């Protein structure tokens, strides 16, 4: 086992690791994007799964986990508090995936969808990824669904190899 990052362009709820992150609202609802998809695929891990901006929350799903990780939404947040908020989700997944034992796990980039203000978040939230993950030794499936994303996280995680 040596720990890897690889990105793919498809649906998270397709994955093929051992436990998936999703991108959460605080209050545990079906949501929009991602978190729409994860709870179409596995609606039991909605049980109480209700946390605070800036933390996570892992509920399973039969024994599959489903880390429900809130990332702030930017039209709420200043930009000073809602980068130390979205940093604060990534360290807490970091956390529940070290916890969870798993060897894999896969990863969306956290408020790049409907909580990212209208603005481009590809580097800041991939930036905050790699500062919580770096220290695990899971293998990390990073899943986007935009052509030109899957490129620069390629490109991302290439040129640190
Ligand atoms: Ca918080
Ligand atoms: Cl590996
Ligand atoms: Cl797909
Ligand atoms: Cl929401
Ligand atoms: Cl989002
Ligand atoms: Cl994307």
């Amino acid at each position: 086992h040596a720990p890897s990052y690889r990105v793919k362009r498809m649906d998270i709820a397709k994955n093929d690791e051992e436990c998936v992150v999703n991108a959460a609202n605080p209050r545990g609802l079906p949501g929009h994007g991602v978190c729409k998809a994860v709870y179409k695929k596995w609606p039991e891990s909605f049980k109480n799964s209700a946390t605070p901006v800036g933390t996570a929350k892992t509920v399973m799903c039969g024994t599959y986990p489903v880390i429900h990780a809130v990332g702030p939404n930017f039209s709420n947040y200043s930009e000073s508090e809602g980068d130390r908020e979205l940093a604060a989700a990534y360290r807490e997944v970091a956390k529940e995936v070290t916890r969870l034992g798993v060897n894999s796990v896969a990863i969306p980039l956290l408020s790049t969808g409907v909580y990212s203000g209208g603005k481009d978040r590809l580097t800041q939230s991939l930036n905050h990824l790699f500062t919580a993950m770096d220290s695990t030794d899971a293998d990390v499936v990073i899943y986007c669904r935009d052509k030109e994303w899957e490129k620069k996280i390629s490109e991302a995680i290439q040129m640190r190899t």
